[PDB]
């Protein structure tokens, strides 16, 4: 392979194909979007225009990272939109798994189309790879995912980033079950922030780690007094690519700290249970 | 100490009738074959099937105190009645207090048949207490002595209420078939592994999930797994339960219970939880 061709071939068809135009890109924080907006920003600097939303369902410190990573390292144009309030608000009363992704879906396309508009791009750049009036620019669509991953490790971007565990478009949404309010995201938000912490302690590399909140209460005490607190799951599986998955054996010490620490660190959780199911006959997520 | 203790309600109760409630457990159990040695055909034992027992629970018990000991056994099929009061009940308090209510309620309504005098209770009508200076320990190694199945004096704590609160949120009976299913595998599995824990069972909590396999829109319910290890019940731990064992119970959870899609295990100590869920 030679991806210093590769990267100054795309870079000349993207100039050549935008000329002195705007191009506009979802940044989600993913490797495929980060790779097509480092090609992209390579090629017509500062008339690439990342987009980033903020949809209230970030992990702990992801937004600041993003942000760091793209708009002071690359030097990108980037606009940081905070449409939290969009999304919470949007969500209220609505428990059903599947309306609670199609509402974020539709929230998340009416604010990227009110950026856009402003923006005024006449081209949007995506990530698709091969596994609002604007011309399609896809520079990665011939690669396949392993591929990406090496071509973002040449481009310079962080090993966070390359290296990164998959996180859903509506992320934290779906990982609580039931109604998404502020207090559960910030629950769950703390209670992954331990898992990954963990995971990483042990220098364990699973496909994907990740905490739940359930719904269920459990009888705790907080003061010296009786009160209902949270359940929380924790799912952690090893894969290839997601095509099949099993529930990780992790090293019981590991597992224990979780414990602990998601219930003494965050007083709300009274209980934690650990996924032990196989994709199939189970889903990874919780939905 | 037996010969003692016989002689004592032989004493108390003379050519009177005695009751007492059979619910498997050892305390009851023990004092039951006390008072029989005692008073025989004049004892009366009473068990009632609220609807929430264990699987093959039921047989055991009348297989070994009407049959294997001949005790007078008075069978008492109230199902019906549990499922009913309960009807709608999420608070898990209540399902308790309506429990106890109707259980009463029952074994009153059986009692004035039978026109005992006496009232035998395992504690650790006139009331008989043949067991009232024992501890734990004492008592199961007295239910040894006296012949008592290994099932009995050394089988794990199960509550009064049973599998109702076992369920979280409210009680059916399709739930608790469900719960009742999962609870006999995880018991088979935990016990073929060689483990000897204070508590282990299965919990039906209510979440659901869709599935990669079949009809992937239908939501299938989800089962915790509770092991825990514990002296006295006041402090316990999550117990750490041979990855294996682990996988196989909840391979056989969601491949014989096809209305389960999603096992958990329990990884909390005590405190900060409890060890039942409700």
């Amino acid at each position: 392979m030679d991806w210093g061709r590769f990267v100054e071939e795309k870079v000349r068809e993207i100039r050549e194909t935008v000329g002195d135009s705007k191009a506009i890109i979802a940044l989600s924080g993913g490797v495929d979007s980060s790779t097509a907006a480092v090609l992209a920003h390579k090629a017509i600097g500062d008339r690439l225009h990342a987009v980033f939303v903020n949809t209230g369902f970030l992990r702990k410190g992801e937004p600041e990272f993003v942000v760091k990573t793209f708009r002071d390292e690359f030097g990108m144009n980037l606009h940081y939109v905070d449409a939290q309030d969009r999304f919470f608000s949007a969500l209220k009363g609505v428990t059903d798994p599947e309306e609670k992704r199609k509402i974020i879906g539709r929230v998340f396309i009416e604010v990227f189309e009110e950026v856009a508009k402003k923006i005024g791009a006449e081209y949007l750049i995506q990530g698709t790879i091969a596994p609002l009036n604007l011309k399609l620019i896809e520079p990665l669509r011939d690669l396949y995912k392993d591929e990406v991953r090496e071509l973002a490790k040449f481009l310079g971007l962080p090993e966070k980033i390359y290296n990164r565990m998959p996180f859903p478009g509506p992320g934290l949404a779906v990982r609580v079950i039931g109604e998404v309010t502020p207090e559960k995201i910030r629950i769950v938000r703390e209670a992954n922030a331990i898992v990954e912490e963990e995971v990483e302690r042990a220098g364990l590399r699973p496909w994907q780690a990740f905490a739940v909140l359930l719904g269920v209460k459990t009888v705790g005490v907080q003061g010296d007094i009786r009160a209902y607190k949270e359940t929380i799951a924790v799912r952690i599986v090893e894969s290839i690519d997601g095509m099949t998955a099993n529930a990780m054996n992790v090293p019981w010490e590991v597992l224990q700290r979780i414990a602990f620490r998601i219930t003494s660190e965050i007083p709300e959780v009274g209980r934690v249970l650990y996924d032990i199911t196989n994709k199939p006959p189970a889903t990874i997520e919780f939905e």
